[PDB]
Parts: C-alpha cells; structure tokens; sequence
C-alpha cells in the first residue's frame, strides 16, 4: 500500500493478542508502544526525543503485525503519547519513503 | 528517489542559504530545525514530542530545499536534538510511504 502524509500515517497493528493503532514513523529508530502487559523478560531502557527522555521496558523478539505484514523484533513499552512503529520494524515490512 | 530505512533517512537541506542535514520524519506533524539565524519574521510557539514540550520560534512561509526539492512553509526553530522534516513539508515534496 501507499500511504500519503496529509494526515498522521496511522495503521492497525496486532501485538500481544491486541489490536491497536500506531504511527508509521521514519524518524524513530525504535518502536514504542503504549503501556501493555506483555509477557516475559525485559530490560529497562530510556529513549529520547523532543522534550527529553522517558523510561520504557525493552522486550525482544516480539511478534507484531503491522497493516497485515508480520514482523518480529524489539518493542519498547512505556508512557508514550502515541504508538510508534520505528525503523527497526519498518525495514522488516519493506517500507520506503518515495518522492 | 526511493529511500529505504536501514539507516536514518538523513538528507541535505538548504535553508536561509545554508546547507544542513535533516531527518525525513513521517512521525512529525511539523518541521523543527536547530537554533540558527534565519531571515523572516517569527512568533513564539510550543511543540511536543516523545519526552515533553519545548519552546520554538515559528517562521511561516520559509523557502527550503529538501534533497533538491523545493518547499515553502512553516519551519520551527529551537533546541531539537535532530533537524526534522515533518509532514507539513514532506507533503509539499510529494513524499509517500510505500510497502
Ligand atoms: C520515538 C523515539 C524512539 C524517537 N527518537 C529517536 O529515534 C532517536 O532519538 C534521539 C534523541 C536524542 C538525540 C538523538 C536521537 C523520536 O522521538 N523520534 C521523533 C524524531 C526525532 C526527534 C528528536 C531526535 C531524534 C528524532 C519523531 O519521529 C517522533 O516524535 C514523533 C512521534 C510522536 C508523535 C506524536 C507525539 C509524540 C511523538
């Protein structure tokens, strides 16, 4: 699919057995999802952006489906204001920017 | 061009006649460039990101070249960690996400 940028590029994702909406973000190195009770081990992390840093929990090898495309990788969980799909998963679904 | 996402989508921009590097950022509504002297009138604005809000200078109708493509629109100038081209100017250069 092709997604224009007139509005925030939100798509449905599936993660942890739940459906959420998330932002496809080429400006994010990492994928950051709203607080959710994912199973298993995790490592503390801090990620930053405009505004400063927030504290998140890093989960590895998480299966996520993004707009119907399966992916598997690292997901950070914490108090983000929006669900963000970063480049670590955008590459896996073969996403590009074109102009 | 077509740009893949294995590395940060950094490109050259010209703004105020100066070359800078900036990140093509589909997760950003707005374009935010690091503190600089820029010709044009501005007003104080606040913008938010992953870790809180910063103060910026809002400049409307600024001519900018992004990866060789012209845009004329609002540029926010302030203490962003990385120069970011957001959707307001990505739309002007005709950028889409594709997968
Ligand atoms: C999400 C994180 C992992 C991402 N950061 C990064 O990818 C890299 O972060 C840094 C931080 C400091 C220095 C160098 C690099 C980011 O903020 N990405 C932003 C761009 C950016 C800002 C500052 C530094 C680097 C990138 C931008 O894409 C995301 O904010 C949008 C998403 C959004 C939409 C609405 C409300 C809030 C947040």
């Amino acid at each position: 699919p092709q997604i224009t940028l007139w509005k925030r590029p939100l798509v449905t994702i599936k993660i942890g057995g739940q459906l959420k909406e998330a932002l496809l973000d080429t400006g994010a190195d990492d994928t950051v999802i709203e607080e959710m009770s994912l199973p298993g081990r995790w490592k503390p992390k801090m990620i930053g952006g405009i505004g400063g840093f927030i504290k998140v929990r890093q989960y590895d090898q998480i299966i996520i489906e993004i707009a119907g495309h399966k992916a598997i990788g690292t997901v950070l969980v914490g108090p983000t204001p929006v669900n963000i799909i970063g480049r670590n998963l955008l590459t896996q679904i073969g996403a590009t920017l074109n102009f």
